[PDB]
This record gives C-alpha cells, structure tokens and sequence, in this order.
C-alpha cells in the first residue's frame, strides 16, 4: 500500500496498517479525498476513529499528510492517514476495513459510477467496507467532468422510480442496501450487507 507522508511515498504491508489500528474502534475510508482536509477535519473530532483519506495522485495530500503526521502540539493526528490508489486499484490492506466509506463530491465519472450504476465500481467500493458498515456519497453535478466526450450523456435524476429499478437492484447485486436518499446535493447511503 502507499502511504503519502509530505512529498515522500513510503509503502506499508497490512501488518503495519494493523499495528497503527490497534487501539482504534472505528475506522473510516475517504476515497478521492482531495486534499484531505475532510481525513484531517475528522481525525480531529472523532479520536477514537482511525481516518483514512485516499487519492490517486499523492501530490495532493502532500500539505495535509505532512502536517498530520507531526507532534501533536503541532498539528499531527496519529490517527489519520494518507494513501495513494485509484479506485480501480484500492489497496488489497483496506479490505473489509471501514465502517464508514466516504465519497464527498466524486468527479462525474465516479459520481455516473454510481448513478448508474457501474457494477465494478460497486464492488471495488464494497470490499472495502466492513458488514454493516455504511457508504455516504454526497453527490453534485457541479464537479469537475473528467470522462471522455464520447461519454458525457445526461446523467439520470435519482427519483423514486430510478431508486427502484436501477439502484436499489444494482447496489444490492454489489453487496449494499440503500439507505437514505435526499436532497440536501444529493445524499445516498448504503448500507453493506450479506452473511
């Protein structure tokens, strides 16, 4: 796994993953987390929760990776961490980790993922999750457009006719029940079943 600490990437086996968890009754999984801010913010309100931010370009956690793994009088929080991965290649160690996963703003091709939904992406997102841990996606259609043109049809409205034959069906054929679904943005949370 690739953990970013400053402009250094470093890698770390399961087992020192383990190691930094320990301790820990909750673990949340920020993917695409940007600059981080959201891991960082978290880590500090919730002490008792190891939160991990991943990005596929580690230059963008570059700030927050280093000023979190500092002294904590200078700003580090032991339990945040910072690790470079696409979603279609997430670390094999965050397997069946979280508790909560998060997606705050995904880029369209992410957000059509799961709108669509994408069965692969649905999948790669649910084994990272623990059973009956929860994903939250807070959706907009305002984000930054990173698909091919080819593929930048309209993307559907999440009503309650769309819930019932595209999502609730394709979420739970990845693994995950759909919980909430609202408009605040949009907010859809699953909860990962089976077993």
């Amino acid at each position: 796994m690739i953990v970013q600490l400053g402009k250094a990437s470093v890698t770390w086996t399961r087992a020192d993953l383990e190691a930094k968890l320990a301790g820990h009754a909750r673990v949340l999984i920020d993917v695409g987390t940007g600059d981080g801010r959201f891991v960082y913010r978290s880590a500090g309100a919730h002490p008792d929760t190891y939160c991990i931010g991943v990005d596929p370009a580690g230059e963008r956690m570059r700030e927050v990776s280093w000023r979190a793994s500092r002294k904590p009088a200078r700003g580090g929080r032991p339990n945040a961490l910072f690790v470079v991965a696409s979603v279609q290649a997430l670390p094999e160690e965050l397997a069946g980790l979280a508790h909560t996963l998060t997606l705050n703003f995904p880029w369209a091709s992410l957000l059509s993922a799961l709108v669509l939904p994408e069965a692969p992406v649905l999948e790669a997102l649910r084994r990272l999750v623990r059973p009956g841990g929860e994903l939250i996606a807070l959706l907009n259609q305002s984000v930054f457009d990173d698909r091919p043109y080819a593929a930048r049809l309209g993307l559907p409205e999440l009503s309650d006719a769309w819930l019932d034959d595209a999502l609730r069906p394709a979420y739970r054929a990845a693994g995950f029940e759909i919980r909430t679904s609202e408009i605040v943005t949009r907010l859809l949370t699953a909860e990962a079943i089976g077993g």
